[PDB]
C-alpha cells in the first residue's frame, strides 16, 4: 500500500482489538518498543512512522502539507483507511497526541479512545496560558539547529529525554534525532512549536486519558490540567512520578504499566 510503504507501517498481534501507536517529533516507532511485547497478545498493534522521521524519505517530504498539524492528521485516517481500520484505540506521543486530538474531531467514528502521552495543545505563552516557551527562547533553540545540526541534537536529546548522556534512551533518541535532514526536522519543530489546538479542544468527543511525566522539558503539568478541563468528552489525568518526555522508551518498568491500564479500561463514570 501506498501509505503503508511510505509510514513504514507494521502490524503486529492479533483478534478484534485494535491499537494505534503514533510517535512524536525526533524519534519513530521504535519509542514503543518496550510497551509493543505486552500487547501484541492481546492486541492486533498498528505502529507507524510520522512523515519527516529519520526512517521515512526526504526527499518525498511536502513541505506544505506539514506546515500544518492537519496534514498530520490527514496521513492518520488515510493509513486507517487503507488498512481498513473502522475503528481503534488511538496511543499518541508528543506531537502525535495533538495530531489523534484533530483527526478525532474530523473522524470521531475511528477512535473508541484516545491516549495521549506529554501532549500540548500549545507551548506558547499568552497572560491566561503558560505553555512553557516564549518567542527568543525557540529562535536560538532554531538558530542553533541552523548554526550545528549535530552539536544541537547531542545537547537536545539529553534535556528532551530528562537523562545523562548515556542513558540509553538518551542516544537512541540522538541518533534518531540526527538522522532528521536539517531543514525537515527545523520545520515539523517549527509547525509544532507554533501550534494551537486550543480552540478544538471543546469539539473532542473521544475520551481522552492524558499521561506525561512530572517533569516533562516541553509539556508543564498545568498544560495537562488545562487539557483535561477542556475536553468535549470524557476525560481522565494520570500525572506519572517520572522525568522525561519519552517516557515509555526510558522508564519502561513503571510507565508499560501506566499505558497498558489507560488501553486496556475505560473511564468510570
Ligand atoms: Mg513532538
Ligand atoms: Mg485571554
Ligand atoms: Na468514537
Amino acid at each position: 500500500g501506498l501509505a503503508q510503504e511510505a509510514h513504514n507501517v507494521r502490524v503486529l498481534g492479533s483478534g478484534p482489538q485494535t491499537v494505534v501507536l503514533a510517535h512524536g517529533f525526533g524519534t519513530d516507532q521504535s519509542v514503543w518498543k518496550y510497551l509493543v511485547p505486552h500487547l501484541v497478545e492481546d492486541y492486533r498493534v498498528v505502529l507507524f512512522d510520522i512523515m519527516g522521521a529519520g526512517t521515512t524519505n526526504p526527499t518525498y517530504f511536502n513541505f506544505e502539507r506539514y506546515s500544518s498539524l492537519e496534514g498530520y492528521a490527514g496521513d492518520v485516517i488515510a493509513i486507517l483507511e487503507e488498512l481498513q481500520i473502522s475503528s481503534c484505540v488511538y496511543v499518541g506521543h508528543s506531537v502525535s497526541a495533538m495530531i489523534g486530538v484533530i483527526a478525532s474531531v474530523t473522524r470521531p467514528d475511528l477512535f473508541t479512545k484516545l491516549v495521549t502521552v506529554a501532549g500540548s495543545p500549545r507551548y506558547l505563552n499568552d497572560p491566561d496560558y503558560f505553555g512553557g516557551f516564549d518567542l527568543d527562547e525557540l529562535h536560538e533553540l532554531f538558530e542553533a539547529m541552523k548554526e550545528n545540526y549535530k552539536a544541537w541534537c547531542s545537547g537536545f536529546a539529553p534535556l528532551c529525554v530528562g537523562a545523562d548522556m548515556e542513558s540509553l534512551a538518551v542516544q537512541e533518541f540522538s541518533r534518531t534525532l540526527f538522522n532528521m535532514r536539517p531543514d525537515i526536522a527545523l520545520s515539523i519543530l517549527q509547525t509544532i512549536f507554533y501550534s494551537d489546538v486550543r480552540p478544538l479542544l471543546p469539539h473532542v468527543t473521544v475520551p481522552c486519558h492524558i499521561i506525561q511525566s512530572v517533569k516533562d522539558l516541553a509539556v508543564p503539568v498545568a498544560v495537562s490540567e488545562y487539557i483535561h478541563q477542556s475536553l468535549g468528552g470524557e476525560s481522565i489525568l494520570e500525572v506519572m512520578a517520572t522525568e522525561g518526555h519519552l517516557p515509555q522508551l526510558s522508564s519502561p518498568d513503571v510507565v508499560v504499566p501506566v499505558l497498558l491500564r489507560h488501553i486496556r479500561y475505560a473511564i468510570a463514570r
